[PDB]
């Protein structure tokens, strides 16, 4: 069930009334009005200066989300929970799944070009403001969104939703702007050579879904920086930055509040219109692949498909087994089993990473690389050996999930994005209680009737280091078949 | 590979590289060609070099087989033309 949103209609007011409501704001200090300098001269801080006129009687926010939508198609949703400063952020359907041979590279270059020159700011006076307020501002690609995001004290909400906008209404695209801008784009990667956990991340990105969709990369390659121009840049923006494919949340401020300065936004200009646009399946091909560099580990990964992605029943199953196996505690199954049991392995982990509609499961291990033939075997036993499990340690999974569900929405940013991320990867919200009560119902067999189907595609397989003493394709693909992967 | 990798520098001390010579460099390993020169002349320099020296001493040396895996590889890079090569093993070689 979607949310009930409320409507919000335009309406267009005089502007010199409008300006009565506007936030003060300063940037020069030409002298300073009131002269009777520091008050509180000389009392030590554990003695109050609090008069009885700044007491109250505490009377709490109501907190559950307020759900509503523009006429152009913005979809608004908003939280309080009584503190100073506030969360806002706006989410965008364009990640790099949806880029093509001609593309390939354009929303690195978005991203990269965030909170420059619009039809009424410049870049400079853009960035100069938000550091004057004393907030701290960003934009994020992924593989499936971009995110823009701001924050300081609520107060100044009013002056921060135009500059989160104004990238997705109306920038100009100098090209002297693009042309200075350049060079970011491939620090992006050259400071990955030092980050190997990333760094396999994206190789295992790669060899599962081999040159499509969620196999594309998500930096620009010096192929990718011929079409840096702003036509494509624009053209681009055009088929996905519609108001239809955004959200806008925003955690600590009044709704009513929130709903009026968004839609006082839009109202004076024509945003960009719809299309219907169409995604296709991505294809999981699965494979092999091997980078060596002087690390004095062999790093290394095996992986599995997870069919239907988010949008698949089981997403609770993978996500129980995880902790069963061992997150990135010590009675879990990989702990007990593996660490606990030889000397030369440095760390043993289960990973689980999902897409609206396809994702992997597998298991990932730093070894001594003298002994990489041996690593191989210990993680052919493990997958051997995922099928059955015993209500204790389900239990303990169990419980350990819940836990972890509740206390980690116990903070402002990490709420907001997953309510953005939420919205637009199926148009609701499930709230944790639900989360629970889904956790609670998972069984023994269940996770049976998973990993039965989890292991009918190839594997996907990465090393990176030392790999001097890595067995070859089919010694791997072998091995995993003798303990009946 | 042909060449020395970012891990092939460390062992850069002479002590490898004489342990490795004193196991190939005995002269039954070697042949001496030469084109235009008179043979009994090149004979009587060669032999004038070896006559006062010892050289290193023989080995018994023993030479596995390569191990044909095959597979399939792949390098991006901006070069307008799609490179691409396709081969099979001639058992036995020369």
């Amino acid at each position: 069930p979607a949310p009930e949103y409320r409507r919000v209609p335009f309406v267009k007011e005089d502007m010199e009334k409008v300006m009565e409501e506007v936030p003060e704001f300063k940037y020069y200090y030409v002298g300073k009005e009131n002269t009777k300098g520091n008050v509180y001269e000389g009392i030590p801080l554990d003695q109050s200066i609090l008069e009885p006129a700044d007491l109250r009687d505490y009377v709490p926010p109501h907190s559950n989300i307020q759900y509503s939508k523009l006429d152009n198609g913005l979809r608004i949703a908003s939280m309080d929970r009584g503190g100073l400063t506030a969360s806002l952020g706006l989410f965008v359907h364009a990640g790099t799944r949806f880029e093509d041979v001609t593309n390939f590279g354009v929303t690195h270059m978005i991203q990269n070009l965030a909170f420059a020159s619009t039809a009424h700011l410049s870049l400079l006076r853009t960035v100069k403001t938000i550091e004057v307020l004393g907030a701290n501002a960003g934009c994020v690609v992924g593989r499936e969104h971009l995110v823009y995001s701001a924050e300081c004290l609520r107060s100044h909400m009013p002056l921060l939703v135009p500059m989160l906008t104004g990238n997705v209404l109306f920038p100009r695209f100098l090209p002297w702007e693009l042309k200075a801008c350049k060079e970011k784009l491939i620090m992006a990667r050259k400071r990955l050579e030092h980050m190997p956990d990333q760094m396999v991340s994206e190789l295992l990105h790669t060899t599962a879904w081999h040159n499509n969709t969620l196999g594309h990369k998500l930096h620009c390659t010096e192929r990718s920086l011929g079409h840096y121009n702003p036509d494509v840049i624009r053209h681009y923006m055009l088929q996905h930055f519609s108001p239809e494919n955004m959200v806008f949340v925003g955690v600590n401020v009044n709704h009513d509040e929130l709903c009026t300065w968004l839609m006082r936004a839009f109202v004076d200009y024509n945003a960009i219109p719809p299309s219907k646009r169409t995604v296709a399946s991505p294809v999981y091909t699965g494979g092999d692949v091997r980078l060596e560099t002087p690390s004095p580990h062999a790093h290394m990964a095996i992986a599995f498909e997870t069919p239907g992605g988010w949008n698949g029943g089981d997403l609770v199953a993978y996500s129980v087994l995880q902790t069963i196996l061992g997150g990135g505690g010590m009675y879990t199954r990989l702990y007990l089993n593996v660490l606990n049991q030889n000397e030369w392995v440095e760390s043993a982990m289960a990973f689980n990473t999902q897409y609206t509609d396809s994702g992997i499961f597998g298991l990932y291990m730093l070894a001594d690389p003298t002994k990489s033939a041996n690593a191989v075997k210990v993680m052919a036993e493990q997958f051997g050996k995922m099928g059955s499990v015993t209500k204790e340690e389900l239990q303990r999974a169990k419980n350990s999930l819940k836990s972890s569900i509740f206390m980690n929405l116990e903070c402002r940013g990490i709420v907001m994005e997953d309510v953005g991320r939420q919205l637009l990867m199926s148009n609701r919200v499930i709230s944790p209680q639900e989360f629970c009560t889904a956790i609670d119902a998972v069984t023994e067999a269940d996770i049976k009737r998973v990993v039965d189907a989890m292991y009918k595609k190839p594997p996907t397989v990465v090393a990176y280091g030392d790999v001097s003493t890595v067995p070859h394709y089919e010694e791997v693909r072998a091995a995993l078949r003798a303990a009946g992967v």
